[PDB]
């Protein structure tokens, strides 16, 4: 299996573009930035709203937790490669934390509102608008030979007041190389694509499109997460109970994959559940035929069948968003 688009991006670019291990970091001064207040926390880093004490400019300080040098050179390299792209967080500086010596990444500030509080207030148009902005970021990174691999609401910062969106946390992102087998333990469980759950390791940019679909499904149906599995095996079960097992069988046969005995049993046999069956009084204001058609073209077992970010942006669902830009 190989990407249907941007497959040769890294082939045509100099080795130094994608050879992140050769990266030698040029450090800045830690004392230039000061923690104002903590805003985020993860098992891979802590995030603080900060201030540049040289000019009173706001910024975000992401202090990484001790992890392999290679993993961090990869994130820095990808951030540097993508800097400037539409709606991608911009890395401004890299410093060593006062006490632990761990690299601290300095970013442009963003006045985010957790999605659990923000999403409930988004209107039909708001969702089209923000998803469109997110697609701009995905098509961009894919066009630059990079897979995000951890697309989810938690990694999408939105300043609702300014209607500004930024795709963050590239700590799991990787360079796409045709035929390369990647680790399936990427993304968050609820946003993992079928390929990661059945062990199809030669996946590509399309993985991000499935994750986007999960995120979108949660937004229009007000059901988050949309596929709520209790573990990786159950995650596939939850997906199969919606998309149906008939489609899963075709998919597995195409890629000559055979599920191990336990998972095959857990998955069982399920008829497909029409997207409209998810519409209720809580999400009716957001479920439209165009939204469903778009969602349907993202959530496909076969990664090769999914819309590419570029194709997704042209779907009629976003026609007003495009027209507003073109005027
Ligand atoms: N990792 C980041 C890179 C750039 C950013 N601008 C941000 C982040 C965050 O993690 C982040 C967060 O966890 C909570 C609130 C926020 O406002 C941000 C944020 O603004």
């Amino acid at each position: 299996s190989k990407a249907r688009v941007y497959a040769d991006v890294n082939v045509l670019r100099p080795k130094e573009y994608w050879d992140y291990e050769a990266l030698t970091v040029q450090w800045g001064e830690q004392d230039d930035y000061e923690v104002v207040r903590k805003v985020g926390r993860g098992k891979y880093s802590e995030v603080f709203e900060g201030i540049n004490v040289n000019n009173n400019e706001k910024c975000i300080i992401k202090i990484l937790k001790p992890v392999k040098k290679k993993k961090i050179k990869r994130e820095i390299k990808i951030l540097q490669n993508l800097c400037g792209g539409p709606n991608i967080v911009k890395l401004l500086d890299i410093v060593r934390d006062q006490h632990s010596k761990t690299p601290s990444l300095i970013f442009e500030y963003v006045n985010n509102t957790d999605f659990k509080v923000l999403y409930p207030t988004l209107t039909d148009y708001d969702i089209r608008y923000y998803i469109y902005e997110l697609l701009k970021a995905l098509d961009y990174c894919h066009s630059q030979g990079i897979m995000h691999r951890d697309v989810k609401p938690h990694n999408v910062m939105i300043d609702h007041e300014l209607r500004k969106l930024r795709l963050i946390d590239w700590g799991l992102a990787e360079f796409y190389h045709p035929g390369k087998e990647y680790n399936v333990r990427v993304a968050s469980r609820y946003f993992k694509g079928p390929e990661l759950l059945v062990d199809l390791q030669d996946y590509d940019y399309s993985l991000d499109m499935w994750s986007l679909g999960c995120m979108f499904a949660g937004m229009i149906f007000r059901k988050e997460p949309f596929f709520y599995g209790h573990d990786n095996h159950d995650q596939l079960v939850k997906i199969a109970k919606v998309l149906g097992t008939d489609g899963l069988n075709v998919y597995l046969n195409k890629y000559r994959i055979e599920l191990d005995p336990q998972l095959e049993a857990l998955v069982g046999r399920h008829s497909r559940k029409p997207w409209l069956k998810f519409m209720n009084a809580d999400n009716q204001h957001l479920v439209s035929p165009e939204a469903i058609d778009f969602l349907d073209k993202l959530l496909r077992y076969d990664h090769q069948e999914r819309l590419t970010a570029l194709e997704a942006m042209t779907h009629p669902y976003f026609q007003q968003v495009r027209a507003a830009e073109n005027s």
